[PDB]
C-alpha cells in the first residue's frame, strides 16, 4: 500500500493517455522523478517488459541513471521535457489511423529514443558550442553536436550496473532497434526540420490507407520517416498543449535562452538571435516560430492523420490567437 503522496501521484498519471497530462505536477509528486515514473507507467500500459523481457529492476535503474543524466538545473532541456515527449509519442502512437501499423520494436524504439533524446543536455545550443571551440563540438564535427552526443550518452548508460534493458533482445533486434533509435534522435535536430517537413508532405501526398482506413507504410524509408516527424512532433508540442502548459514551456525555454544570450554577453559572442534578455517580444517570437514552424508541420501531420489531429490543431491555433493578443 502506497504513501498518500504515491497515490496522488497515480491518480495523475491515469492520464497518461491523454494529450495535456500535468507533466509538472507528476515531475513535483514523483520527486523530480517525471521521466522515470511515465516510462515505467508506459512500459507496463504497452505490455514491453514482458514483449522484450525486460527485467523491472533493470528498467528502473536504466530508467534513474537516465533521468540522473538530465541537467536539473537546466530550464528546458530536462528531465521534464524528456518525460513530455516521451508521453507525447505515447500519445502519437495510439492515434487511430496509426492503428496496428508499427511493431512492438518499432515503437520501443520511438518511445526509448523519446526518452534520450536530450539526455545531458548543457542548456545551449550546436551554434554556441561549435563557437567556443567546445569538445564536444570538436567530437562530432561541429555536426549535430547535441544529438550525436544524445544518443552517444544514452546508448552507454546502458553499461552502467544492472542498466542493460535490452540484455534479453536478439542481435537482430538490438540492431535493428538501434539504427531506428539513431534515426529518430539525430532528426531532431531543428535544422532537419524542412527536409523532414519536405518527406511528410510529399507522404501526405501519396498517402495510401488499406482495410479500415490505416495508412500504409511498406518500406523502411517510409517507416521510419513517419516515426521521425511523430517524434519531431512531440519534440515540438509544446504550443499545441493546454495554454497552462504552454505558457510554462514558454517561460522555461525563454529563460534557457537568456541564459544562454547572458553567457554569450560575458564573453562579446555575437547575442544569438532573440536570446537577448533586453530586447525580446516573447509573444511575438512564439507567434512566427508557430506560424512558419509549428503550425506548418502539425497541420501537414493532421493530414496524415485525418482527422485524427484536429483537436490538436484546434488547441494550436487558440494558443496563436491568444499569443497574438499579448502583443
Ligand atoms: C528557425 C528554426 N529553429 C530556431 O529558430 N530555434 C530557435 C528558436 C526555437 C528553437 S526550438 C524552439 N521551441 C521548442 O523546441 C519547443 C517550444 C515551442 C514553443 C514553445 S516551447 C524555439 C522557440 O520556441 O523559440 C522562440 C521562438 C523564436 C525565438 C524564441 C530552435
Ligand atoms: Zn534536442
Ligand atoms: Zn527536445
Amino acid at each position: 500500500v502506497k504513501t498518500e503522496q504515491e497515490d496522488v501521484l497515480a491518480k495523475e498519471l491515469e492520464d497518461v493517455n491523454k494529450w495535456g497530462l500535468h507533466v509538472f505536477r507528476i515531475a513535483e509528486l514523483s520527486g523530480n522523478r517525471p521521466l522515470t515514473v511515465i516510462m515505467h507507467t508506459i512500459f507496463q500500459e504497452r505490455d514491453l517488459l514482458k514483449t522484450f523481457k525486460i527485467p523491472v529492476d533493470t528498467l528502473i535503474t536504466y530508467l534513474m541513471t537516465l533521468e540522473d543524466h538530465y541537467h536539473a538545473d537546466v530550464a528546458y532541456h530536462n528531465n521534464i521535457h524528456a518525460a513530455d515527449v516521451v508521453q507525447s509519442t505515447h500519445v502519437l502512437l495510439s492515434t487511430p489511423a496509426l492503428e496496428a501499423v508499427f511493431t512492438d520494436l518499432e515503437i520501443l524504439a520511438a518511445i526509448f529514443a523519446s526518452a534520450i533524446h536530450d539526455v545531458d543536455h548543457p542548456g545551449v545550443s550546436n551554434q554556441f558550442l561549435i563557437n567556443t571551440n567546445s569538445e564536444l563540438a570538436l567530437m562530432y564535427n561541429d555536426s549535430s553536436v547535441l544529438e550525436n552526443h544524445h544518443l552517444a550518452v544514452g546508448f552507454k548508460l546502458l553499461q552502467e550496473e544492472n542498466c542493460d534493458i535490452f540484455q534479453n533482445l536478439t542481435k537482430k533486434q538490438r540492431q535493428s532497434l538501434r539504427k531506428m533509435v539513431i534515426d529518430i534522435v539525430l532528426a531532431t535536430d531543428m535544422s532537419k526540420h524542412m527536409n523532414l517537413l519536405a518527406d511528410l508532405k510529399t507522404m501526405v501526398e501519396t498517402k495510401k490507407v488499406t482495410s479500415s482506413g490505416v495508412l500504409l507504410l511498406d518500406n523502411y524509408s517510409d517507416r521510419i520517416q513517419v516515426l521521425q516527424n511523430m517524434v519531431h512532433c512531440a519534440d515540438l508540442s509544446n504550443p499545441t498543449k493546454p495554454l497552462q502548459l504552454y505558457r510554462q514551456w514558454t517561460d522555461r525555454i525563454m529563460e534557457e535562452f537568456f541564459r544562454q544570450g547572458d553567457r554569450e554577453r560575458e564573453r562579446g559572442m555575437e547575442i544569438s538571435p532573440m536570446c537577448d534578455k533586453h530586447n525580446a517580444s516573447v509573444e511575438k517570437s512564439q507567434v512566427g516560430f508557430i506560424d512558419y514552424i509549428v503550425h506548418p508541420l502539425w497541420e501537414t501531420w493532421a493530414d496524415l492523420v485525418h482527422p485524427d489531429a484536429q483537436d490538436i490543431l484546434d488547441t494550436l491555433e487558440d494558443n496563436r490567437e491568444w499569443y497574438q493578443s499579448t502583443i
